[PDB]
């Protein structure tokens, strides 16, 4: 009841103390949990006035009831009974982050679990204008973690970059402030909203102009300013009927419902709802007007009637491995995520386990172990929640017979009714249709009728540490991969500042910029008095200086400002006067803000002063490790510059300096050079290589075939280094060099080549390794399991003999072969696919998990293409598209046309003809996400990801810095992608940032099956790579999907 719901919602907003467990942080802690309604977030606070962490309800994927995930399994859950615990899974990525909360008492938990669900339902159906408010609220909450009603102009200056908008000028912010109408430079939350609603309008006003073409009949009003002109209900209708087409509103009454829904007006109700020229623009760039047809968003029963073969069943390769196939941590959760996404074909590779029960791990790889029982419970519970249509589990068993039995028993008991033990349609000419098997698991195991890859510590000649690398032996070549993951430290100490005037200048700056408080201070060595220091501090608009005196008492050096109070260190002295008032005859003052910019970029080793541009380049070439960097004052200026070595070439990028701010390229504002180096070590400056090595003087003394090489390599794309084993003869070495005792060496026969020194933690490995290198230098299936496999049969057949298909049998072509089949003769794979199941699978080379081009296979009948799902690649994203079509079911009926007499999956160019002529023009953007530490120029590329015959790209001109409102004001664009066959195609919109050194980088992708594209101005919601959804983003586009006849 409405009364009831409100009561639950209220209970959440107040909040309850509920213990929070995570696998990290060991023992449990109790942090009050609240729903903060304006934010739409959930937050846990140690006490009050602090918000440690937030989830966003906007993005909670599941709220499972019991103590089943991680967290609770970890450590001890003695205290809390099963019913009480509730774990929430929130995330934008594949691995989903988990907040696990155990209520003290039963009643609350019921509330929460009901509660979060009540709220979550709402959010998803919140109208665009309502969301914005929350965002803006969220941002305000950002500046200071604790909730604040209003934001000072200074702070607004901090916020505008994070929103990914660059302030044109100090002037620009102020002028807008006036029209908002707060002259005290304390914009009110209500005003902030007025700001946003303006800023956005001012930048994008151009789009509105486009409509104003004669005979459009939208006849939009003057678009001069927000709140000028209006679009009232009569008019909205005429836009919804003509420009965009949506006969949903040939009827006025529903138009009104929509407009009312959008504004979320409350008051402003009653009067025939009307939209301001500003709002029209907020509607356009919003969910409500998605290019996505709603129609293809619900299971269509009519089309779920046909046989399994004719459906493109969704598929996962390895499902258990979250991430890379070599070192990934595999977890039950990995499955749960896949099935809810709506994949209907999980794989479940199984290997012999310690004590009877099978265990799942990638094979011979070092990926972790997941108990089979647990995978099984998990398949059952979450299998058919999202969708009722059938799972096609595909066990591959390396397991021994004794172990296999446990498996079979388990399958039948735990899965219970679901397992499809008996063929549904008796004799059955063709495979049962999905509807018949609805709610039923199908199992495919074979029906009865090594390479010593290990992680080895490696030693280095140069920097003196062992770096862990995974190593693989094939073709007598070890292949290796990149490495596996007091006052002197104080901001306020400025060591030797050369002149008093310099200390005064630094204080004056810091104070001018943020609004310096009395007591803002720094400490420096005294020019006048050896061994003494000088405290310099801000007071009443002027800099004051006090001598910190040193004295020796009892052999210990002591420091003092007044003769009555001696401290053991300068640190202790300063901390004291930060808490206590420094009392002089003329003032009492407490030390407040430390101003920390002496010469941080000079003490540290990685700094060359006056190094010639030429010389450094040469200096750098000598150290060859990729990712080394030298920082060099440019001659004749203030401007520091940075040179790093990558991809052989040495490239140097100019650091300008505006105020106490270093600007690498236009956008970045690192406070201090020390930072610029530090930030980029964690992140990535060029391509994907972090500055990693410092080209110190000291260190300096110390020191297409490639693609072809990549394909063969066991580690494949991942690996850096190939050493021919032939050349180097293995020796085993007693004792440990540089610790890491257990060790081996590979001395090359030729004297010159360096002695690489691979070493290991485990002796066994060493034995294994030593033997393996040394050597280089010199039917199963228990009957019960078999009975289960009623449909989908691993075929013992010559992968050559496509034809004489047997309904029950499923062939498993590996990708490489598959292309070949597809090129040698197109038609045959198709014919086999009608009335038979084929499961294409990823090649072994792909340790990385980048997925093969699904599109060809699908065109010619491949019921199941398994694309690794833990990957963000283009290809996985195309998968998430086909499967949206016809619900999250995960079956999409193959186009009727493909089935027939003469359909050629890849036909001759002359025959194909043209059917459709989509004409995207990209007009807009909004809230594109920020990637790094830079306002991100955005360029959008339309694509028609396609069968080969149709492929095209139409890149859009780059726009300078401005994330909130990038506007490609009618810059021609007007690409005319041509689609030969509509039914399988995709329209892919990707927005790529251009950063510094011009490399496209990836922000967000929209993928949409062509059938579900609606004509007229529409907004394409944008999505991160793992194709979840980023907050209010969009690219207004003007798709027209005229057919040609």
């Amino acid at each position: 009841a409405e009364y009831e719901k409100s009561q639950i919602k209220r209970a959440l907003e107040l909040g309850t103390v509920m213990t929070v467990f995570s696998f990290r942080k060991s023992t449990p802690e109790r942090r009050t949990v609240q729903v903060i309604m304006e934010t739409r977030q959930v937050a846990w606070s140690k006490t009050a006035d602090k918000i440690e962490g937030f989830l966003d309800i906007m993005e909670i994927k599941e709220i499972r009831p019991g103590k089943n995930s991680k967290d609770f399994e970890r450590a001890k859950a003695v205290r809390q009974k099963e019913d009480c615990c509730f774990t929430i899974l929130y995330g934008t990525q594949f691995v989903l982050s988990t907040l696990s909360l155990a209520a003290d008492s039963k009643e609350d938990a019921v509330n929460w679990l009901s509660g979060l669900k009540i709220l979550h339902q709402e959010a998803m159906n919140a109208s665009t204008p309502t969301i914005i408010e929350s965002w803006l609220r969220k941002q305000i909450y950002s500046v200071d973690q604790t909730r604040r009603n209003s934001i000072s102009l200074r702070e607004l200056k901090t916020i505008l970059p994070l929103i990914n908008f660059k302030v044109s000028s100090a002037k620009f912010l102020k002028d807008k402030f006036v029209e908002i109408g707060a002259h005290k430079d304390e914009l009110s939350f209500e005003q902030f909203h007025l700001f946003y609603k303006k800023l956005m309008f001012e930048q994008q006003k151009s789009i509105l102009d486009e409509f104003k073409k004669d005979s459009s009949v939208f006849i939009l009003g003057n678009t001069d300013r927000p709140d000028a002109s209006a679009v009232y209900l009569h008019d909205f209708q005429r836009f919804l009927i003509h420009e965009q087409q949506e006969h949903w509103a040939q009827d006025l009454n529903k138009v009104r419902e929509r407009m009312t829904k959008f504004i979320d007006d409350t008051m402003r109700e009653t009067a025939e709802p009307f939209l301001f020229v500003d709002e029209f623009l907020t509607y356009l760039f919003s969910r409500e007007n998605s290019i996505w047809d709603e129609k293809y968003d619900a299971v269509d029963m009519q089309d779920m009637n046909n046989p399994l073969s004719h459906y493109w069943i969704s598929s996962s390769h390895n499902t258990y491995l979250t991430g890379d196939q070599l070192r990934s941590e595999s977890s039950p959760e990995a499955y749960i995520r896949c099935l809810r996404m709506g994949c209907r074909c999980i794989e479940l590779d199984c290997w012999d386990g310690p004590d009877g029960k099978p265990v799942i791990y990638h094979g011979w790889t070092r990926t972790t172990k997941i108990k089979f029982d647990d995978v099984v419970q998990a398949i059952k519970d979450h299998a058919f929640v999202t969708s009722s249509f059938p799972v096609i589990l595909s066990i591959e068993e390396h397991c021994s017979v004794e172990q296999q039995r446990h498996m079979a028993k388990a399958f039948k008991e735990v899965f219970g009714d679901l397992l499809l033990t008996k063929p549904t349609e008796a004799s059955a000419d063709q495979l049962p249709s999905p509807s018949q098997l609805r709610e039923k698991i199908i199992i495919k195991h074979k029906k009865l009728g090594h390479k010593q890859q290990g992680e080895l510590y490696m030693w280095d000649s140069i920097d003196q540490k062992w770096t862990r690398h995974y190593c693989a032996i094939a073709d007598a070549k070890l292949s290796f991969s990149d490495d596996i993951e007091l006052h002197f430290g104080e901001k306020w100490f400025h060591k030797k500042v050369e002149k008093r005037t310099s200390a005064e200048k630094l204080l004056q700056e810091y104070c001018m910029e943020t609004g310096g408080k009395d007591g803002t201070f720094l400490v420096r060595e005294s020019e006048t008095f050896p061994n003494d220091y000088t405290l310099s501090f801000w007071r009443s608009g002027r800099v004051q200086h006090c001598r910190i005196r040193s004295t020796m008492e009892g052999g210990t050096l002591k420091y003092y400002l007044t003769d009555n109070l001696t401290f053991s260190s300068i640190y202790a002295l300063i901390q004291h006067y930060r808490e206590t008032h420094l009392r002089c005859a003329e003032f009492e003052l407490r030390l407040t803000d430390p101003v920390p910019n002496p010469n941080p970029h000079e003490s540290k080793p990685w700094y060359y002063d006056s190094l010639s541009r030429g010389e450094a380049e040469d200096m750098l070439m000598r150290i060859p490790r990729d990712g080394a960097f030298l920082i060099r004052k440019r001659e004749g200026s203030d401007s520091y510059a940075i040179t790093f070595r990558a991809r052989g070439k040495v490239k140097h990028c100019r650091i300008n300096r505006d105020g106490r701010h270093f600007v690498l390229g236009t956008s970045a504002y690192f406070e201090s050079l020390v930072e610029l180096v530090s930030y980029y070590e964690k992140h990535s400056l060029y391509r994907k290589m972090r500055l990693r090595y410092p080209v110190t003087p000291e260190l300096l003394e110390r020191y297409e075939l490639e693609k072809q090489i990549i394909e063969d390599n066991p580690l494949g794309s991942l690996c850096r280094g190939i050493l021919d084993l032939n050349t180097y003869n293995v020796v085993k070495a007693p004792q440990g060099k540089n610790q890491k005792s257990f060790v081996f060496i590979l001395e090359p026969k030729q004297q010159g080549d360096p002695p690489v020194e691979f070493a290991t933690d485990r002796v066994e490995e060493l034995f294994e390794w030593f033997q393996s290198i040394r050597e280089i230098t010199w039917q199963s299936i228990a009957i019960e399991l078999s009975d289960l496999v009623v449909y989908c049969k691993p075929t013992s057949k010559t992968k050559d003999n496509l034809e004489n298909p047997d309904f029950r049998e499923i062939r498993s072509f590996v990708e490489t072969k598959a292309d070949s089949i597809i090129r040698q003769k197109p038609v045959d794979l198709l014919k086999y696919n009608q009335k038979g199941l084929t499961r294409v699978y990823p090649k072994g080379q792909r340790v990385d998990s980048s997925n093969y081009d699904p599109f060809r296979l699908w065109l010619c009948g491949s019921q199941m293409v398994a694309l690794n799902f833990q990957t963000a690649d283009k290809y996985m994203q195309m998968n998430h598209a086909l499967f949206s079509l016809n619900g999250r079911t995960g079956y999409v009926l193959q186009p009727e046309s493909m089935r027939t007499e003469k359909y050629d999956p890849m036909p001759p160019e002359s025959q194909r003809k043209i059917l459709m002529t989509l004409t995207v023009k990209v007009l807009g953007a909004r809230h594109l996400p920020k990637l790094g530490r830079s306002i991100a120029c955005p360029f959008v590329e339309v694509e028609i990801c396609g069968a080969e015959y149709d492929n095209n790209k139409f890149k859009t001109t780059v726009v300078n810095d401005n994330g909130l409102s990038p506007i490609w004001a009618p810059t021609q664009e007007k690409v005319t992608f041509e689609i030969y066959d509509p039914n399988l195609a995709f329209l892919r919109f990707v927005v790529y940032e251009e950063d510094m050194f011009s490399d496209p980088n990836f922000l967000a992708h929209a993928t949409y099956p062509i059938k579900a594209v609606k004509s007229g101005f529409r907004s394409v919601p944008l999505k991160n790579g793992y194709s979840e959804d980023i907050e209010l983003a969009s690219l207004l586009v003007f798709c027209e999907m005229r057919p040609v006849l």
